[PDB]
């Protein structure tokens, strides 16, 4: 007993050199290559278990129930169970057995064939069979393919088959002209390292129709991973990547010899897209004498995911952004569906699956607009659209009269001198403003005068019943709202400035439109759903049923009324109720001064659709309210 407690930690810190990935030092703790004592050398056994555990990708080895005793005079035979990681699964309830051998104070162990795997006897081997499992599709709320692996078609050249002289400098540019290429790039890939003179080095992939083939232009069907819609829901979705050594490292249930999403859907949804590699690890003999089965299950695919989103309505809220900087939700505010989560610039899906020039991927990562940006899920100050919660909450704490008009002379104000030279700017020049005025005309003063006359402290009491500071429930990583940076303005300045949507409110398009479902299900909160099998999660009592009631008839005017923000939807004909808003954003990239241009519209007559549209340091004259009749056409006969 005074020398099993060494003799415990032996096999303790053996199974961890193993567990570590390290078997030379894992081999130093055997003993003397002999009959009874280790039955392999030093190197022997670093070639043994990198040989078998390296084959199949043997990781994280846990052991539990040791059982060290005594036999003879320095045989203290060991016993315990382990458990393991391979390519086809957990190895559990593995039985251990061997001896050790305590010489002077040196411990060592007798090793043995049976220390690799349980029932391996003197040369025996090992196989690994496996049969790599489809990567399932994603598709739509209606069956739509957004994101399957079908069929594609190649385009490459042999060097060979190109002529024999000048024709083939003629006809490298004439591939380059007949296919659109660079006649350069055809060139630069037929005189890599790696080509051989009859190689088929492969060039572009033929988006569908098959051009004439001009001096050896071969065309071999290839299978991968295929996006229909491409840029439209590149940031959604995202793209598949060919997996690497370092990634098996990491998770050995991956097939080397396969694809792993990298962004998106592909990538938080990776383990239910990819199913589970099938194969048999069997332990053999002499010549492939199939003694043992360890592991054998059969190949199970990847489960299809179905989303709530339209595959029409992503493709037109994308093209709506004419490939600016912007983004744009679109969902039902009833049950929360995501029809659109679109966002522009975009990069190519299709084309950084299947093969990208480096000096297009340089193109995307140095953009300036980044274009791998997914910017509904970039927090954003809402702006003006942002009065309708600072007036919902200013009319249940009985702060705001509906009826009561404020007297606003000029187009600055400010509280008292104690502002300095700020003051709250306003861009019309009304003298009698309400509540339906201030929505209307996008007032600052009434807001900010409003919120002010709110108190701090009762201001936050409305806010608080949102989702500020709540992590939605969504395969979309994003930061949570805030109200501000601390939970405290401190600053009358601040708190007039979140009053109308400005200050440090970060809130991205996916939250915002689910703060504003309220006033399509009667103050109600309903929290966005991606998967279409999700339940409809709501949050009740938010706002009071008496603001909706009186602000959805004042958005209506803010399309209808002729001085009305949003009046350029009227001539859609349908029942809207709007409100739009610009925001200042002081970016030091530059002393110009960048503002961002919102939307939000809805349906108020069946509360059928909802939109939550933004473009991101917008050009002059362009707003988000101009490039949005396109879909809410679509979305208005559609989803009633
Ligand atoms: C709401 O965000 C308001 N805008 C500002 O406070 C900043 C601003 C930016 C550019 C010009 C003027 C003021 C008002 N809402 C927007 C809108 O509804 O589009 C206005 C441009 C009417 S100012």
């Amino acid at each position: 007993t005074q020398a099993v407690e060494a003799g415990e930690k032996t096999v303790e810190q053996f199974v961890q050199a193993l567990n570590k990935g390290d078997y030379n030092k894992a081999a130093e703790m055997t003993s003397k290559k002999a009959a009874n004592k280790s039955a392999l050398s030093e190197k022997e056994i670093l070639d043994k278990y990198q040989n078998i555990y390296g084959a199949a990708d043997v990781k994280g080895l846990q052991i539990s129930n040791l059982k060290v005793d005594k036999k003879d005079d320095s045989t203290y035979s060991f016993s315990y169970k382990a458990k393991m990681n391979t390519s086809l699964g957990e190895l559990k309830d593995l039985s251990y057995k061997g001896t050790l051998d305590r010489n002077d104070g040196q411990t060592t162990i007798n090793w043995q064939p049976n220390l690799v795997f349980p029932e391996m006897e003197g040369n025996d081997k090992v196989s690994l069979t496996t049969q790599e499992a489809a990567r399932g599709n994603i598709i739509d709320r209606n069956g739509e393919p957004l994101a399957t692996t079908g069929k594609l078609k190649q385009l490459g050249v042999v060097p060979s088959k190109l002529g024999d002289g000048g024709e083939k400098t003629a006809n490298i540019k004439a591939i380059a002209s007949s296919f659109d290429l660079t006649e350069d790039a055809i060139n630069q890939a037929i005189s890599q390292s790696w080509v051989q003179p009859d190689y088929f080095v492969p060039l572009k992939i033929i988006d569908g129709a098959t051009p004439e083939l001009p001096a050896g232009a071969t065309i071999q069907e290839v299978d991968g991973r295929y996006y229909p819609l491409g840029e439209a829901a590149a940031q959604l979705i995202g793209y598949v990547g060919d997996i690497t050594a370092e990634d098996i490292d990491k998770n050995p249930e991956l097939s080397s010899n396969g694809k792993i999403g990298r962004s998106g859907l592909e990538m938080a949804f990776d383990k239910d897209l990819r199913g589970t590699t099938g194969g048999k690890l069997s332990i053999t003999d002499a010549d492939g004498v199939e003694k043992k089965v360890l592991i054998e299950h059969e190949v199970q695919n990847g489960k299809d995911i179905k989303l709530t989103i339209d595959a029409k309505a992503q493709k037109t809220a994308f093209d709506s952004l004419g490939g600016k900087a912007g983004s744009t939700v679109a969902t039902t505010p009833k049950t929360g569906d995501l029809l659109a989560l679109a966002s522009s610039p975009s990069y190519d899906p299709n084309k950084m699956t299947n093969g990208i020039s480096q000096e297009d991927y340089k193109a995307y990562e140095e953009n300036p607009e980044q274009p791998f940006i997914s910017r509904f899920a970039t927090g954003y100050a809402p702006g003006s659209t942002f009065k309708m919660i600072t007036a919902a909450i200013g009319l249940d704490n009985g702060t705001i009269d509906p009826n009561e008009v404020l007297t606003i002379n000029g187009l600055k104000w400010q509280k008292d001198s104690s502002w300095g030279s700020y003051q709250v700017t306003r861009v019309s020049d009304v003298s009698q403003v309400d509540l339906k005025t201030a929505l209307i005309y996008s007032d600052n003063i009434y807001m900010a005068q409003e919120t002010l006359k709110m108190g701090e402290k009762k201001f936050r009491i409305g806010l608080d019943k949102f989702i500020f500071g709540e992590d939605l429930d969504l395969p979309i990583s994003m930061n949570p709202a805030q109200i501000s940076n601390e939970d405290s303005f401190n600053s009358d300045i601040l708190l007039a400035d979140t009053g109308y949507g400005q200050g440090e409110l970060l809130i991205n398009p996916i939250q915002q439109a689910a703060m504003y479902s309220v006033f399509a299900n009667n103050g109600t909160l309903v929290y966005p759903k991606l998967i279409a099998d999700k339940e409809t999660k709501d949050k009740k009592n938010v706002i009071g049923e008496t603001a909706v009631q009186t602000i959805v008839p004042d958005l209506r005017e803010v399309v209808q009324d002729v001085n009305g923000t949003a009046h350029s939807l009227s001539a859609l004909g349908i029942p809207l109720a709007a409100k739009t808003g610009t925001a200042e954003i002081k970016e030091k990239q530059d002393v110009k001064g960048k503002e961002n241009s919102f939307l939000f519209a809805f349906n108020p007559d069946n509360q059928g659709y909802m939109m939550v549209s933004m473009l991101e340091n917008k050009e002059d004259d362009d707003s988000a309210t101009k490039r949005a009749s396109e879909l809410l056409q679509y979305l208005n006969q559609n989803y009633q």
